[PDB]
C-alpha cells in the first residue's frame, strides 16, 4: 500500500522539498497504468503510500519547460 | 486574491485555448512564487496546476541543470 505506486514511480528524479509531516514534492517519471511515461510534479506521503495535487508534464512541455530553466540561467 | 507578476513562458496548447505556464504570481499580495498551471484563455479562469517555494524551484533548477550536465 502502495505497490501500485512503486510500479508506476520509474525514476525518482528530485526532491524539492519536505514538510513536518515527511510529505515532500517531487519530480518522478511515472507511467500512469501502463501509459507512456511523462514527468510529475507532486506532494508525496512518506513512503509514497499517498499523492497529493500536482501537475503531469508531457515530453513537449517538460522540453519547454527545461529550455527555459535552461536560458533562464545563462 | 492573487496577480500574475510575469508570464515567464507557455510549455503547452490547447485546441480549446487553454495553456499550460509558468509565471511568477503573488498571492493575497505575498512575494510572488512560480506556479506551473493550465489557464484558460486571456487568464478567464485558473485550472489544476501547483506552486513552488523559492527552495523548491532552486532545487528544480539545479536538478535540470544536471539532467543537460552541469
Amino acid at each position: 500500500m502502495k505497490e501500485e505506486f512503486s510500479y508506476e514511480i520509474l525514476e525518482e528524479v528530485a526532491v524539492l522539498s519536505e514538510n513536518a509531516r515527511g510529505w515532500r514534492k517531487e519530480l518522478n517519471l511515472i507511467s500512469w497504468n501502463g501509459r507512456p511515461p511523462k514527468f510529475d510534479l507532486r506532494e508525496w506521503a512518506p513512503d509514497h503510500e499517498k499523492m497529493g495535487k500536482g501537475i503531469t508534464l508531457t515530453n513537449e512541455e517538460f522540453a519547454e519547460l527545461s529550455k527555459t530553466i535552461k536560458s533562464m540561467l545563462e
